């Protein structure tokens, strides 16, 4: 019976909604976390937890059988752990966009530019630790990620979530990191 | 190149989003012209739209392979088919649940509820024509969508949509409509 | 000097909006009043008050030489004198979709979809009074309206915005008129 | 026919609506690509998008036969062209006010101030790489821009939209890109 | 002292509103406990209760020397006391609209239009008792009521407000009280 | 720790939360086909869900060690049960606002209110069937449920939560009851 | 008689209202054009328009006979003209609380608040110019303002509706003024 | 007779509420002047209006007999109570997170990332007057209140309130500091 048919999809649809609410609970936990840690200094640490929340992604990718929910869901988690991922990578001069992950292109270009504000925020700790080589090239990788990720403002923000007033953001971001750059050199004496 | 593939999709669902828009929107006309049709009586040409329509509805079956748009958009236009089918399937007598379109829980339950309204419109027509026989022949099918859908209040609003609100605006309705039609009675 | 030019154009649009701020708002007011002079039975007035409008109108079509700002402003004193204009043909027997104004579309349609419900007013009224020909002939031409308007609703919102919501207004306005026309059919007797 | 005038001049409009849409789109494509081309160094090929989009510009204006949806739309591609033109005139020392499009004047307006941004991102991104020389001859031009836009916020904000906001962004970006002028005159005694 | 004047003026402000506000409630609880006993019969105690909200209103005038908070607050509970009184004065066959109370225009001819369903309510209720007679001086009042009323809504909405939905709900209730009227003459021929 | 004093605790709330949502639906399902039950017959049938739905109730107000949320969630629920209860009470003639519950005073009064239209539904359905009598009593509660309500009007819509509204309406459907009660004697010539 | 009294009232009132709509934006215009024309250092014409302004407000006090209207549209002309004043006042080294009219409580506080964030402007732009000490001035104007204006958030709304918005706003204002501050002593050192 | 007892509920009820309404008005007054003397230098007095506040506290710990409302009005005052004391804590080398005030964990987290602001204005101050030691010992804690209470993020915004937001706005903060501070060292 029809009636019966969509009574038992809705009962699967929210079971599955409530793990897949987990899950991509957990695997931001991760991502979180390991962000802290590659902030503070402990990237070993960083690289198991960036793991642990990969394996979390296969647990997501398995929910695509139910496409209504799902993406009204997981691009967060997607954007933070595609975030932490180029975060790493900068930090540690691997740094590129060829992170190959099952994720959307909004979640992904979205993640990109979250990063640029973490590399502000380490480009500044390493320029107070009066490191200027380290914050330089983490301002390398903003400006690169920036200059690169403008080149898909044209699409219309619908299609593309909130890119160009991130992007806007991240810009006077990278604009206030030379500032300071700058004025360390000058307060270094 | 990856960044060259997320802009080749992107492309893509542009493409795709512009010819859904469309195919959508068409269908939509239909579903509507089907309805004013059911009520200006001409019960052929809105059983003929309607095919024009559902036809369009497996041109919509595609999209399914870009699951990052789709539903967002269907919903209403599903939702508005499912309304019309249900309306010619009351005023020919041939009232059912069980017909198959693949659509969303949501545009089925909340089309159903959808199909009150206009059923008490028509059931109120009749009613000043002087056919008390359609009207409660209305009645009967309009608590019964009533009766049977009520069943699904319980789950949550975020899968179901806004089910509860739309259900007790047809009670209400249904409610007018034996008052309308125990007046009337007054001839 | 460029900038002596833009600035030309700015001082002047300044004066000009204020000047359309005022005569759009007089002709707004003029048109409700000329309905609600109708539904208060001194149809002859809101004849007085229908044609001040009328006449403002023109002076408003004045300033559609500064598409700037005459178009952000034009749509609601003109869904208002559409209103009033639908009404007074529809209460006076010769309605018709034809009025020789335009006015945009949506002005146009939203105006109509507006008038359906001073139509119930008008044929709830004729109802009380006894008369049920006149409250026949108003309610056909709501549901007129009514047929005639759904038909764009296909089109987007931006082009047309008001429709979808003020015909479902319209068409709940119809059902109840209606009931209201049954329960009226207890004379009959008497 | 009333309805059937309303009907197709509707159809019309939406068809418009798609490609203005995209024509306004294409010439913001070639405006942001040129402001990227200068900021690289590549200004001949700056230019050349330019080129492009004042091309573009033809096709757009050729829509002012629809003044509604026109003057809504057109906003931000025209602003973001007087942006990317006034900026690479400002960086070929051959900066003027004297641009000529046929362009509503808050995006003349809102395009300078506008480009002062850009302006600020190059002279840092400049005065990073020593050229004292660019930055200072940068900062004049911001200082021009923001001196001569400042007469224009007389204005009702409805008249000139984003302007206020984009001046005072601009006024921030001036008094601090001064500091870091000096900032690398300490730093390159050095 | 500026600061300390309107410190002052705060802390008075906020007093005399909760004051206001309790005894407002207070001629309320009154109005509507009076209604409750026209509708029970007991129209000595109505009286009463009339009274003693009739009182309350001198404390309240008490307060237009504080006009912000006066005019704004005050509607309700005045507009719902000249509904008491005029739907007691209709049920006494001693209707008229000369009540004289310090009260705004708005608050009056909403009290009349409220009324106006608080007959049809009695009247009904009288009708289904078979009191014909009750009825029929009922609808009397409602129609009067609503055919001098209505020339009031030819004011523009803010000077006036919930009228027009008052009046619409009134005609609705006239015409249905007519229907009902007839449905019993029939019913009570057997 | 504070900390995860503050974090344990923040567990146990959202556990909490998420199992008294599973009661309170459980509940509500119980009162509304209780009152389907009521309205189409079968009041034995609805007298044993009511029943279910009161030791949902015990299940409840076991919660109240958590007063932040749970008040934050009951009302509605509460409400129906009140409702649903009323209503077989009425149609029973063992009609009482003696209902002796461990419910709040907004929820209380809103679901007696909630009845009246109710009532009016049923003697609907009873004067179509030609049956004045049911109609007429159901109509003596009707009135008798309001006229008493009332009474409470005065304190703030805050504290009683939407009453004044909810009676209003409630009046309207009682007079149209009546009007419908009159066209029904007419109409059964 | 009566209605006839209310009636007579009302148009009054109607008449009244179109007239202070009128004068209450031709003050407000005034007022915040003369804050403009401080920012773009045309302060000779903004003192006569700010002049303008506190004209137009007697002819606005006159109609304090018509408290039923006067007061729900009070507020927002008269908040800027609160700014203007005190904008004036610290930009003039003689700023006080001490302005001797009244004008509302509410519109008064706010109007302060309002003004912080155009000192902002002012001190940035101070700064720019090279003047520190006009700008330690305008922050420590800015800072009173704050502090003596946080003392009435104890207050609930209504009475005060606009402060703790308005005063996070100029907090946060006030912040940027002082980095900017900070960031313009770089000099010291030229 | 039920009715009456429901209607004597509400009588309490509405008592209740008008009472706590002006504790929680006097509290909040307090904790703001507390603040404002924090920030003025008066760092006694600030410690003396803040208990007095917590003293006004234990007089809001009584109304839980009334959970129909309490927990609703008070977390805004409760969350202002804790930022001020944080600050005082922080301002005088003292700072922990172990204190005891019996207060919902949303008003205690997100009062302890509504403290960063005023550590950032404080720290600014300092700044501007010379004080590089202040500001330094504010940038620690900063860092340590959300270090630390990012740890909670990831829990339902329903429960947390909305801490994610907040805790955003102050990183923001800290960074513009940490910047304000690498200036200034330029005299
Ligand atoms: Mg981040
Ligand atoms: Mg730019
Ligand atoms: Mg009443
Ligand atoms: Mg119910
Ligand atoms: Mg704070």
């Amino acid at each position: 019976m029809r009636l019966e048919e969509c009574r038992k999809r809705l009962e699967e649809l929210e079971a599955a909604r409530e793990e897949l609410l987990k899950v991509l609970r957990e695997m931001r936990i991760h991502s979180t976390k390991s962000i802290a840690l590659i902030h503070a200094g402990k990237v070993e640490e960083a690289e198991q937890e960036l793991k642990k929340a990969i394996e979390l992604l296969e647990k997501v990718k398995a929910y695509r059988e139910y496409p209504e929910i799902y993406f009204y869901l997981c691009n967060d988690a997607m954007q933070e752990l595609v975030e932490a991922i180029a975060f790493k990578n900068a930090i540690s001069g691997e740094f590129t966009f060829e992170i190959d992950l099952e994720v959307t292109p909004a979640a992904f270009l979205n993640g990109f530019a979250d990063a640029v504000g973490e590399l502000r925020r380490y480009a500044l700790t390493k320029l107070i630790e009066g490191d200027f080589k380290s914050a330089e090239r983490m301002l390398e990788v903003m400006e690169k990620i920036y200059e690169r990720l403008m080149e898909f403002t044209t699409f219309p923000d619908k299609l593309v979530s909130g890119l160009r007033k991130k992007l806007d953001v991240a810009r006077g971001g990278i604009e206030r990191t030379k500032s300071d750059y700058i004025a360390a050199k000058v307060a270094r004496l």
